[PDB]
């Protein structure tokens, strides 16, 4: 499209790029809630 909006994950070493946000969130869910299945 004219506005991708390459969403630019905030992670250490890992900044991992989507074309959504949608698989932004899950990406940075995970990084950040790294207590999840702990």
């Amino acid at each position: 499209m004219s506005d991708d909006k390459p969403f630019l994950c905030t992670a250490p070493g890992c900044g991992q790029r989507f074309t959504n946000e949608d698989h932004l969130a899950v990406h940075k869910h995970k990084h950040e809630m790294t207590l999840k299945f702990g």
